[PDB]
């Protein structure tokens, strides 16, 4: 007997897992629609023309690679704010805030669960909608909380199950927490009209919950970054103080490079600048100091007037062209004679499409055709490109004829 | 009454807040000699030249920014584990180690201490020598051990308490965690020799405890990569299976890039293969993924073997630099008229000096001359330059005068 011998074999990641799982195949026809990943109409990855030039300033500049502080670099730090919060923002222009560099989406998401754990004394409950995103779960419950779930997507009718959410929101205990998915629900892409977000923003302030932003995909709901915020801002400006997440991993395509951003809405300035100092006591037996690059990167662009222009003119060409390939897939299941009804692909927002399909249909999608997705149903429709549709339309159809 | 107004105010890290201070002083002459970081000869930070042309191959090969494995590149991963391990190496040529891809030594320090709560079912605690990196001790009681100590140095002689340190280690609870420095102890540059080693050795496996090795510092210690991990291999080659975090932040100067690794050496490769998996659940959660960029950079310069010799060239120029502003240091302080011994400052070895000043001293040297160092008496001399060496002498002495 060693020290491990009790170690068990644990299995692949639900998400990640299928990349590897797709990695190992031979079949030269083979998709990853997997995870979130932007891929060009060739069906390449994409690195974006204003992270081109901003890493070739980076370059040009010959800077340093020493420690940033616990907190990550200010103008990253701060461009982030801006980006979640608006110029506009009292909050914003209150200094009311108290933004921290993470370790992308994910890294932010913990550094703000282990905030909470430590710091919100009053409940260990977070409440995610049915369904989230999986790595929700362990993220939450390894900070040691609670998990509860809250009503959300309506499988029958493809869709939001707005009477059942209200009901289920309407009884949480007062100060709970909720997790809320700013824009691009994952893995449903179907947010709460804006009418409906009024509503929520309501029995939220109504009681007195705190409401935890997960904001992954700003700019990938409509093409426009304010557009995606509005539910967001629209919180903070009824009262709401809320904790966020962003993730500049699909929205500037730097997924490994890893640049994200926790943030604590405060009542005052002051108050922002204690809960700072205890984030980054958080913060320095983690990790210690995040990484440099994808910060800078996003810094740049953020905070120069051209690459921010830029930016925003590519943000609008991913969008669409998932909106190309949306539009394309459903024709073509039509083209292949499909029975079925496949409206929600086109209603569907964000990178992925929540299909409906079964464990079954999946399983000989994965060994027949070489397409890998989520067992849940979920396809990556960011990752399609002109020249696949095709292929894919074809097989959903057989597995589904 | 807010959701955060009972968080009060935390201070400013123990180390890292040296720098935040610093930043601030206007005196044109002020020093950073708080953190362990490398600067050339004229008192500026030093991007190694290998780095820079591992960089440029990385542009110019025009790589995507693509999600890596929960693992971290492969590539970086292993050409780690061979650094630490040596290609002779049994333990590396059976494939009977895990080596995951951590946020420098620090993340690495930390999934291990998560990995350790998690599955070290034999104990709670964890040994540390007096004294020992500050971040030690919040890394480890974060991640939920307890922590204990065993002597190590010996003010009075400035030197290693041999055989206290073997009274405390042949009396830790048999199956205890004990944390070692692999070579270029922090804070104090006393490193037990090669023959104490042995001794360790043969205690730590008599008493059958884990030995978790820090190896920030391969190649500060000697100028010499194989020398600086000696203590490590001896272990292993003795029949202990550690467990150890490897940091690439001084000697390949990555600090802010952030790439380091933690291993984990087990009985079997079949061993491996199950604690890789639980070590991947582990990290999902955590931070998804790893920073690309500096872990790209290492593996090109780790594997390609003029990148290699060209690093090795630079890391013992960076060690004899360091040896050069001792030797002056001490010199000047004859030449300052210092009545003091200060021996120790050319004895100790790595990126400091355990000074021995009070904290009236530390502070005076701050206020009076704008140098700054930790409130321990630790001097980064990595830090100092042919042109500021004087400077301190005469600082250092005026205050201890
Ligand atoms: C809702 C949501 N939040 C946070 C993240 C975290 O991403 P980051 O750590 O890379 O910033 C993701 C990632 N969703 C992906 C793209 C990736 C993943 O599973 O990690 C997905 O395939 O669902 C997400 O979908
Ligand atoms: C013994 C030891 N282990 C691990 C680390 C972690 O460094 P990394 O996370 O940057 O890889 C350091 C850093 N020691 C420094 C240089 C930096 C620090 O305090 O974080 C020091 O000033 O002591 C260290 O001294």
């Amino acid at each position: 007997s060693s020290w491990w011998s009790h170690v068990e074999m644990g299995p692949p990641d639900p998400i990640l897992g299928v990349t590897e799982a797709f990695k190992r195949d031979t079949n030269s026809k083979k998709m990853n629609l997997g995870v979130g990943a932007y891929r060009d109409d060739n069906g390449k990855p994409y690195v974006l023309n204003c992270v081109r030039k901003a890493e070739a300033m980076i370059a040009a500049k010959k800077m340093d690679k020493e420690y940033l502080p616990i907190a990550g670099l200010a103008d990253f730090t701060r461009a982030s704010a801006e980006l979640a919060l608006g110029e506009n923002s009292e909050a914003f222009k209150s200094g009311r805030y108290v933004t921290v560099q993470g370790i992308s989406g994910t890294g932010s998401l913990r550094v703000g669960a282990n905030f909470l754990q430590r710091f919100f004394k009053f409940s260990r409950d977070v409440y995610l909608p049915k369904p989230s995103w999986g790595n929700h779960t362990p993220i939450f419950r390894d900070a040691g909380l609670q998990l509860q779930a809250y009503r959300y997507y309506d499988p029958k009718t493809c869709s939001l199950d707005f009477t059942g959410a209200m009901e289920d929101i309407s009884k949480i205990p007062e100060k709970s927490i909720i997790l809320l998915h700013a824009c691009a629900h994952n893995p449903t892409g179907v947010d709460p009209r804006q009418e409906q977000w009024k509503e929520l923003a309501s029995v939220v302030k109504k009681r007195n919950l705190l409401a935890y932003f997960d904001m992954a995909y700003q700019g990938f709901a409509s093409g426009d970054i304010n557009r995606d915020a509005w539910a967001l801002r629209h919180f903070i400006e009824q009262g709401i103080d809320v904790v966020l997440s962003q993730s500049y991993a699909k929205n500037m395509g730097l997924y490994g490079e890893r640049a994200g951003a926790f943030t604590v809405i405060c009542r005052d300035a002051e108050e922002a600048k204690r809960v700072e100092s205890q984030l980054k006591i958080l913060i320095r037996p983690m990790y210690s100091n995040p990484p440099m690059n994808g910060a800078r990167i996003a810094s740049l662009i953020l905070n120069t007037p051209e690459l921010r222009k830029e930016w925003l003119v590519e943000v609008k060409g991913m969008a669409d062209r998932i909106i190309s390939m949306r539009t394309q897939l459903v024709s073509n299941l039509k083209k292949e004679g499909s029975s079925h009804n496949w409206q929600h692909i086109t209603d569907q927002i964000g990178m992925f499409c929540f299909t409906g399909l079964k464990p079954e249909q999946v399983e000989r999608l994965t060994k027949e055709f070489s397409i890998y997705m989520t067992k849940d149903g979920r396809i990556s429709v960011a990752g399609v490109a002109s020249s696949n549709v095709g292929y894919l339309a074809h097989a959903i159809h057989q597995v589904t004829k």
